[PDB]
């Protein structure tokens, strides 16, 4: 008696099973279960959640109740102990380009987004959690331990804010919290095309016969596409500069302005849409606009599909790769294609790989002006710097030339991530990315380290000894063991990121673990995977199977100077050949006489 049926929330589906294109929602891609992986569904569970009272309070929520005997450390503690460092110098990877990390945002932000609970508007309440600190409700703080030097500048907390869950808006009670994805699970360029309906049309341009995107009607990047503003006010992007007063981008994702580079490579997917419409009207002038729309869409999603199976998984899981994802074999509705609650979580190893600044560079990959170079933390939620600082070509240059940084068990977190953080709504360059994300686990009812090594077959050590073996690091089990008692209480975001990184790959086994697994279930549970037979033909997946990375820039910048292997570290000049050199999609497939 599953107990199945909580909550109404978004209406319940309306299908067109038979269309070659997918919904915005996702809805309709599994015949049998036409709701599996939609929009505005809850997180799926792959163990049971585990929470303090059993039901919905996180771990750390009551000061006397313990977590398998032991209290919680401060979310807070543990990322100055164990997270932080101070030294940026010799933190880079240098075999992986700054796209590497960019990249993996892009995917995230297709397959998740675990929205905060909204109540807090109309009522000061909510200005109330920041003011004072207090605990209750979905008020869950940060709490500063003492020798903290936030002590000094900023009060006693951060303000953090619980996850929204389904049933959602009344607090309790039924069975356990289970936290939403308000996008889509598929690999689709939800990110580019929005998640819902509203969002979809208003991205879209009605006006035109081409079936184009919107684009920003005020200004342009040497007559190229930008994304549109968005007209409502305070989006936080003009608080940041007063003067410039340039808001934040409109996109399929409610994040594309949360940092700079990421809204780079938003209008990069935008123009290309633009681009596929265009050259789709000229190979089929008798196409409406309806029809060019949702056939460059759907090559989009196959480049981002393609990208992401291709180039940017091999060299993440590395010889983990072929273990847990084997050559496709077919669409199987059997697969539960939801993204996991996990995955929220083990996708944040991204986060290790934020550098702490990122670059201009001019054409000859040199310094672009005096303001060449700027710290991380003075672009979060920073559209000016693109649209009155030289428009998107200079940070692109930068993407494929500079380097992501490296994880490191000795420099987790950059600090312009932990200490610099700027969440719109308080006022200052001030919070911990690694302080809320373990804060987050705990509010996702998240099972602790060993756990999740027992679900993915791995070791589950109970001593230091045991803990010193598997990250093969001495000083870090030490530290680990000082904070959490046991490695059972780790949280799964700083002990998966913790663990000695595989051959080849930028995560450990128990990563490559889960991420592996989420993936291959997102691949073979999609009945409009690029490469299922039917959704394009042979010709048309010979074509998209020539596409890269570097082709997607030559197609929408003002650069003509590239990589071939764009995810790799490549210093200029000698790995870069100019854009004659890079492939192109050959669209001549897609040409459909109806005599
Ligand atoms: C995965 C992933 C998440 C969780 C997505 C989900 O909501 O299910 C994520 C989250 C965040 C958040 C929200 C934090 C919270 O309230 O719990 C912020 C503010 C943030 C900021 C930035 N991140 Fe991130 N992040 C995820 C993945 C990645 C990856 C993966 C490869 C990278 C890289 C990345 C980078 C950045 C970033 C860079 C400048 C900022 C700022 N994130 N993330
Ligand atoms: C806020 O944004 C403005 C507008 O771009 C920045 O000033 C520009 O930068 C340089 C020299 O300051 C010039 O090339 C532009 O013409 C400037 N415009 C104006 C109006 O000054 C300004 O630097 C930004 N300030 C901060 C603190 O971010
Ligand atoms: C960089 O990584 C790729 C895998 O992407 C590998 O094939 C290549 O040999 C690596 N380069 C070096 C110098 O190790
Ligand atoms: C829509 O396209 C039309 C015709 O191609 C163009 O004139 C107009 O600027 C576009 N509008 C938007 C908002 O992008
Ligand atoms: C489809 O997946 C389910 C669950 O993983 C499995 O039982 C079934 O064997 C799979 N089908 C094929 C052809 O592998
Ligand atoms: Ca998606």
């Amino acid at each position: 008696s599953w107990e199945v049926g909580c909550g109404a929330p978004v209406p319940l589906v309306k299908c067109d099973e038979n269309s070659p294109y997918r919904t915005i929602t996702g809805d309709c891609n599994n015949r049998r279960s036409p709701a599996l992986g939609a929009a505005n569904r809850a997180l799926a569970r792959w163990l049971p959640a585990e929470y303090e009272d059993g039901l919905a309070l996180p771990f750390g929520w009551t000061q006397r109740k313990t977590r398998n005997g032991f209290r919680v450390p401060l979310a807070r503690e543990v990322s100055n102990k164990i997270v932080g460092y101070l030294d940026e110098e010799g933190v880079l990877d240098q075999n992986r380009s700054l796209l590497f990390m960019q990249w993996g945002q892009i995917v995230d932000h297709d397959l998740d987004f675990a929205p905060e609970t909204e109540l807090g508007s109309n009522e000061h309440s909510k200005t109330q959690c920041e003011e004072y600190c207090i605990q209750g409700d979905n008020c869950f703080p940060i709490m500063f331990p003492k020798n903290d030097p936030k002590l000094k500048t900023q009060g006693k907390c951060m303000p953090f804010f619980r996850a929204g869950f389904v049933c959602p808006t009344p607090p309790y009670q039924s069975l356990a919290r289970e936290q939403i994805n308000a996008v889509t699970s598929f690999l689709d360029a939800s990110l580019v095309y929005g998640s819902e309906p509203s969002l979809a049309s208003r991205l879209r341009n009605l006006s035109s016969p081409l079936g184009l995107m919107a684009v920003n009607q005020e200004a342009s990047d040497h007559g190229l596409a930008y994304l549109p503003f968005n007209n409502k006010k305070p989006s936080p992007c003009e608080f940041i500069n007063t003067t410039a007063r340039v808001p934040c981008f409109l996109a399929g994702d409610s994040r594309a302005s949360e940092q700079i580079l990421l809204a780079t490579a938003h209008t990069l997917l935008l123009r290309e849409h633009n681009r596929l419409a265009r050259e789709l009207k000229k190979l089929n002038p008798h196409w409406n606009g309806e029809k060019l729309y949702q056939e460059a869409r759907k090559i989009l999603g196959a480049f981002i599909q393609i990208i992401t199976f291709r180039d940017y998984l091999p060299i993440v899981l590395g010889s983990e790769m072929q273990k847990w994802i084997p050559p496709y074999q077919g669409y199987n509705n059997s697969v539960d294609p939801r993204i996991s609650n996990v995955f929220t979580f083990a996708f944040r190893f991204g986060h290790m790989e934020v550098p702490s600044t990122v670059s201009r560079l001019d054409e000859n990959y040199q310094p672009w002006g005096p303001e060449a170079e700027l710290p991380l933390h003075t672009l979060f939620f920073n559209t000016w710097r693109i649209i009155k600082d030289g428009g998107i070509d200079p940070l692109v240059r930068g993407l494929l030339a500079k380097k992501s940084k490296l994880m490191n068990q000795k420099k987790m977190v950059t600090s312009e991530l932990r200490n610099k953080l700027f969440q719109p709504t308080h006022k200052i360059h001030g919070f911990d990315l690694a302080a809320i994300n373990l804060q987050r686990c705990r509010d996702h009812g998240m099972p602790g380290y060993n756990s999740w090594r027992g679900f993915c077959g791995l070791s589950q050590p109970k001593t230091l000894k045991g803990l010193q073996t598997v990250l093969k690091n001495k000083i870090l089990a030490k530290k680990l063991m000082d904070l959490y008692k046991t490695p059972d209480n780790i949280d799964i975001w700083i002990g998966g990121n913790a663990e000695p990184m595989v051959e080849r790959g930028r995560v450990g086994p128990l990563l490559a673990c889960l991420l592996g697994r989420q993936f291959q279930q997102i691949r073979d549970g999609d009945r409009f995977w690029w490469e299922n037979p039917g959704v394009f033909t042979e010709k048309q997946r010979d074509s998209l199977q020539k596409m890269s990375f570097s082709r997607l820039i030559c197609d929408n910048t003002h650069i003509t100077k590239v990589p071939l292997h764009a995810f790799q570290a490549n210093n200029y000049p000698h790995d870069f050949v100019d854009c004659s050199t890079v492939d192109k999609l050959d669209l001549s497939p897609w040409a459909s006489r109806e005599n």
